[PDB]
């Protein structure tokens, strides 16, 4: 047998210290294979161990259909990355999207409905979680949900709410394997749920009592006061502690147009959010989707060819989240 959360609105403090949280595109990455065909077979500038030490999590973007193999990607990882990272001190997690979990939610029969097995949702549970977090050694899993149908369908709601829960019996403040644990500590599996700046699109309802961390996509917010009208939407359902708001940089071939992330970094939106704290209270920090184009642009060739970065936004977003130098 699978509200809010346990504390919500403002928070002086927080079990964990502000963290920088990172987005990395595993099909940009040197390790990987690309398709033989791919106009990017060469040309990849960027590998994982290049982000800055002072990342506190980066979450690994792996989408099987954008690439021909991820052999060599995940041998690289398990050899050199990841003992870098670990060296580092930098978490690392893997995210899954919304429409998967929901394919697999409806693979079993479930409507969702009541008098259903709850014993399948923690099937799919322990699949996803074998398959995603624990076979490389992963620090957890980040749910993205971004689709506005969620919120539309009662069935709908109570499948994200019955997988959400039984995620919560492996990751997050709820699992057992966490007792005595918080996030920060070795060995603890996060439970991350990224989604719409938007609460009640985000259906954060939902998932506010089982997640450590609420990723809200201000991809086009850059301004403290619109990012503290957002958390003014959330915070009867989370505490400030969740929250963190982010800025996504420019893409090749994109056509989403996120502008907070180009230009001057000091003077960026991005910073902006990166700087913004919550009203009488602490955040959970900032993320930056698409590490490996910090600093491009949508103008001029960036459209169109990879280049290499500096990780000048995001060695200025950490400055301005954890207050260091």
């Amino acid at each position: 047998p699978l509200g809010q959360a346990d504390k919500v609105g403002a928070q002086a403090t927080c079990a964990a210290k502000p963290i920088f949280f990172g987005y990395y595109r595993t099909w940009r990455d040197k390790a990987i294979e690309l398709n033989d065909g791919d106009k990017w077979k060469d040309k990849l500038h960027t590998k994982l161990t290049d982000i800055p030490e002072q990342v506190d999590m980066v979450s690994l973007f792996h989408v099987p259909d954008n690439q021909k193999s991820d052999q060599r990607f995940w041998e690289t990882f398990d050899k050199e990355y990841h003992p870098t990272l670990k060296e580092r001190g930098t978490k690392v997690v893997r995210t899954i999207g919304a429409k998967l979990l929901l394919n697999k939610i409806k693979e079993k029969g479930l409507y969702g409905q009541s008098r259903e097995d709850d014993s399948k949702y923690r099937e799919i549970a322990h699949e996803v979680y074998e398959e995603y977090v624990a076979k490389h050694n992963l620090d957890g899993l980040d749910v993205a949900m971004a689709l506005r149908e969620v919120e539309k369908y009662t069935n709908l709601r109570w499948q994200l709410r019955k997988i959400m829960g039984a995620f919560s019996e492996l990751m997050g403040p709820k699992a057992p394997g966490n007792a005595g644990k918080k996030p920060g500590d070795d060995g603890y599996k996060y439970l991350i749920y990224d989604t719409f700046d938007n609460a009640q699109l985000a259906q954060v309802a939902l998932v506010a009592d089982v997640v450590d961390y609420v990723l809200a996509q201000t991809y086009d917010k850059g301004t403290e006061e619109s990012i503290t009208r957002v958390w003014n939407g959330f915070r009867d359902k989370i505490n400030s502690c969740q929250f963190l708001a982010g800025y996504a940089h420019p893409e090749e071939n994109d056509t989403n147009r996120f502008l907070t992330a180009i230009g001057d970094v000091d003077t960026s939106g991005a910073m902006n959010v990166a700087a913004w704290k919550p009203e009488g209270g602490e955040k959970g920090g900032t993320f930056a989707y698409a590490l490996d184009r910090d600093g491009r642009t949508y103008d001029g060739d960036d459209l169109t060819t990879l280049k290499p970065t500096d990780f000048a936004f995001t060695k200025r977003a950490i400055e301005l989240t954890k207050g260091i130098s």
